[PDB]
């Protein structure tokens, strides 16, 4: 007995300097027509209103790592980090988290410098949003949508969109943070239009067959080779760079040292690195993220 | 009677999130080696510390807004924004400015996130930086190196390579903020040492004939297309984005609205726009430069 999903949330500028969602968000504030459907409308929240009056990332701490039940559950404090105190509000909102009252979608939007291209990055494997993922591929011939599948292999999720009872995040890269580039702006604007699109047929019944598709499921981590202190020694090697979600084999070159020597892959398989050279991950000792691809069985969802 | 340039310095980081220049300069600062001639040694400097080790642009203000002689003759104070301090000790370092003790040339590294490519940055046509730019040009086939002219139109030159009795800005985009591409930091290593190479030829005697050239001379800015409030009301249109240098006529599109119309370009004449969509020129209400495309003789430098 299928449930609709009625309460849906479209968050932006959950990083205050991540332009699409920044300027859609403040767009559906004054427009919310186009988020409207027959069976309901879509809420267009601005997540990080401080970060994105800034036009920063975050002011205090990540709000993308802030949604905790640890966090959102602490005694507040007038010392705690901004981003905190935003959490607790948009778990207020949108919550709170892990109960029956919290919103039954969230879309949350972001932009990466990485050449990522479209992709959907969920925190479990849970078939409606595959099935939303497919339904985008279908929609668009020719342009890829990624499904990557981040657990976070315990134990608390951290995400604005975990708040909800489900939600996704759509990243589109690669694109500088700072700048709102026409073509990703219009390319994110229809995609948020077709998810809306597909809850709308969700609701009304449509049956959703099962089938199987690939998606890349996150291995883990590698950071910029570093210095004895902990500084760059080197960046990600041309080879590598812009290659998102394309097979990165044992014996390939990685990074490139400013000392002039190639640091090659050493992996025991083949992997795909995701986010690939993003500057929001320098600080996070994070070059590009592992991933394994995988074909994955996605149960149908009938009425 | 040629004077030899004895005094050089490679400033790096002035914006502290573009990472050419800082890299460099860090890597430089441990390994001089390599900024070495045999009539010279060229010193590496970390333009805006401060900045940089917080991978942002800059403090308190733009530090290559700062060198002013007006801003350098202040009287000093403990309320003074960051970057006018740091520009009163780069005067004192490399000048002080417009007397005989100024460094002989400085030549200031940039990173943009608009698709510029390589180009050099001049506050005046002094012909010695013309014919460096074309002894780049004939030392990189098939490699744009262009230069742009942006004299100050009055009163006062605010750079911080204006500070020495000459220099250039080195500038190459496009390259996210905060994020550093193996491919421009090698680029941009190669064309230093070249620029070294050159005032070593310089100054070991070699002749350097009259000859003509294309360059780009400002004529001014327009700013992205803006609501009553002053907020974004549109981007660069998909086919200005990423074309500068590239001729712009009237009638065609410079913008896309979010409500989704173009704004056409409504100039009189086919100008060259540069600078198209950086991060850092929002705020200075600049989604473009216009230039003008002249061919100049420059003057010969013989002995
Ligand atoms: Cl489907
Ligand atoms: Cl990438
Ligand atoms: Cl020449
Ligand atoms: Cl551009
Ligand atoms: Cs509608
Ligand atoms: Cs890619
Ligand atoms: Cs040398
Ligand atoms: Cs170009
Ligand atoms: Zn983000
Ligand atoms: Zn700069």
């Amino acid at each position: 007995s299928r449930e609709p999903l009625l309460r849906v949330a479209v968050t932006g500028g959950t990083h205050g300097n991540e332009m699409c969602g920044v300027y859609l968000a403040r767009y559906w504030l004054q427009n919310p027509g186009e988020l409207q459907r027959p069976s309901f409308s879509a809420m267009p929240v601005l997540a990080n209103p401080a970060a994105t009056a800034a036009c920063c990332r975050y002011l205090d701490r990540d709000l993308n790592r802030s949604c905790t039940l640890t966090f959102l559950g602490s005694t507040a404090t007038p010392d705690d980090p901004y981003e905190v105190k935003r959490a607790r509000e948009l778990n207020q909102l949108l919550g709170p988290k892990g109960t029956g009252q919290a919103f039954d979608f969230t879309l949350d939007l972001h932009n990466t410098t990485a050449n990522t291209g479209v992709c959907l990055i969920s925190e479990s494997n849970i078939s409606f949003n595959l099935h939303l993922c497919h339904y985008l591929q279908r929609q668009n011939p020719g342009m890829p949508c990624r499904l990557f599948l981040y657990e976070p292999a315990g134990t608390e999720t951290f995400s604005v969109e975990s708040i909800s009872k489900n939600g996704i995040c759509l990243e589109m890269g690669p694109q500088p943070q700072g700048v709102l580039r026409a073509d990703l702006f219009s390319r994110m604007r229809a995609l948020v239009a077709s998810i809306l699109d597909f809850i709308e047929l969700f609701n009304q019944g449509m049956d959703l067959p099962a089938f199987e598709m690939d998606i890349y499921r996150n291995l883990g981590s590698v950071d910029f080779p570093r210095t004895a202190d902990g500084d760059l020694a080197g960046t990600v090697h041309p080879q590598l760079q812009d290659h998102d979600f394309e097979p990165l084999r044992p014996g390939e070159p990685i990074f490139k040292l400013f000392s002039g020597e190639d640091v090659l892959y050493e992996g025991d398989s083949i992997v795909y690195p995701v986010f690939i050279n993003e500057a929001a991950y320098y600080e996070k000792h994070v070059a590009f993220l592992k991933s394994e691809k995988i074909r994955v069985t996605v149960p149908a969802l009938l009425r």
